[PDB]
């Protein structure tokens, strides 16, 4: 919905796959706990580096993806992410998301200047030649390097980086929206928030009234709301009924996401919904194994496109997402409401899922089962 996404938007579906199959995965390995990612930020550091494989290698990047070859060219999946980034990051556009890919390879190994531009130009990647034997010095400098990169919003990457590695995949991204409809900060008051419930905590929970996309379905025992971001940049929050959340995750796809904002109509309410900040930092590994991305992890990876010979291998790979959510920020036709209004207020664990309207793409999924961790 941007035209300017055309190439951006030939791959909507493929990356919504991908971005809801790494979730269904990642909350079995951990089901009670806090997740927060950046599908378009893992979809686009593993496209880049299929620009270096070769062979199974590079269809197993691709296929794990939720591309199918044989109905998508390699050249228009490299199309489609640089057009994506480029709008994801861009000044004068809709998001202004920063995301950022890096690598950091031993300086034991070669690296191919065609790998190096190629990479750069799709991808704006920044390649680094590393020191791991060196791990103190390798840890600061590139928790620095995320630090700066980050303006300050992320520090700390990486903690007790083996001596043998041979390339490390960061990728990392910081948003915080501004609010197309803002809360009235004089009415944020700390109320109770039931993570367990053997666990209730404290949380700064935002209140606005007034007319808000709304949907509930019955088949998963959910509230959506839906509130727009200034931008292109839009939020679903998604509060499943206490029992519902397992069932929710196991279901969780492209297809409910369409069902839902078919369905969104705008409902006068009062609303209440933490103030929060939240982390995700992961090494993603086992959950792409699991997807069926293999070989680019063993000896048997041919990155031969990025050293110019068989000898690399991704020994890690690092996704950190971050978030900060609060009140902020910035006529002549109003509705005049029903006498007792709808509450919904966001206060048992719920989805927060961020979306891209201009790309039609997934930039956030959280599951926040604590919003004070
Ligand atoms: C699932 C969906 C439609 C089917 C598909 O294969 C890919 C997606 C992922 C992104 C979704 C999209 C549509 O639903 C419209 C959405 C929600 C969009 C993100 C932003 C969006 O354009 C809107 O919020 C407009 O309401
Ligand atoms: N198949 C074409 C596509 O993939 C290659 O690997 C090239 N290096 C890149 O520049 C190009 O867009």
């Amino acid at each position: 919905s941007n035209a300017e996404a055309m190439a951006a938007l030939k791959l909507v579906p493929n990356n919504a796959d991908f971005a809801f199959q790494f979730f269904r995965e990642v909350t079995q390995e951990a089901p009670n706990k806090n997740i927060f990612y950046s599908p378009v930020s893992i979809s686009t550091a593993f496209a880049m580096l299929a620009l270096g494989a070769r062979s199974a290698t590079q269809s197993q990047i691709l296929e794990g993806l939720a591309f199918n070859l044989t109905e998508i060219q390699e050249k228009e999946i490299h199309e489609g992410f640089h057009n994506l980034i480029h709008m994801l990051n861009h000044p004068e556009g809709g998001v202004q998301l920063n995301m950022m890919n890096a690598i950091f390879v031993t300086a034991a190994l070669a690296l191919l200047r065609k790998f190096l531009d190629d990479a750069k130009a799709l991808y704006q990647l920044e390649a680094f030649t590393t020191d791991f034997n060196k791990p103190t010095e390798a840890e600061k400098q590139i928790n620095d390097y995320i630090e700066r990169k980050t303006h300050g919003k992320i520090t700390n990457l990486v903690k007790d980086m083996d001596p043998q590695t041979v390339m490390l995949l960061a990728s990392f991204v910081y948003f915080k929206g501004s609010w197309e409809k803002p809360f009235e900060a004089e009415h944020t008051e700390e109320r109770e928030f039931f993570v367990d419930a053997e666990t209730t905590v404290k949380v700064p929970m935002m209140y606005q009234m007034g007319r808000f996309d709304f949907y509930f379905d019955e088949e998963l025992s959910c509230t959506v709301v839906r509130l727009h971001y200034n931008g292109s940049a839009t939020a679903f929050l998604v509060l499943p009924a206490k029992g519902k959340m397992k069932q929710l995750e196991q279901t969780l796809d492209k297809e409910t996401i369409q069902k839902w904002s078919d369905h969104l109509f705008q409902r006068f309410m009062n609303l209440y919904f933490p103030k929060f900040s939240i982390s995700g930092s992961y090494e993603i590994s086992n959950t792409l194994r699991k997807m069926g991305i293999v070989d680019v992890f063993t000896n048997q990876a041919d990155l031969s496109g990025i050293t110019g010979s068989p000898d690399l291998k991704v020994s890690k790979v690092v996704h950190k997402a971050s978030l900060d959510v609060d009140e902020k920020g910035t006529t002549a036709v109003e509705i005049m409401p029903i006498s007792f209004p709808p509450t919904i207020e966001f206060s048992h664990p719920f989805l927060m899922l961020i979306f891209d309207r201009d790309t039609n793409s997934t930039l956030f999924i959280g599951k926040i089962v604590n919003p004070t961790i």
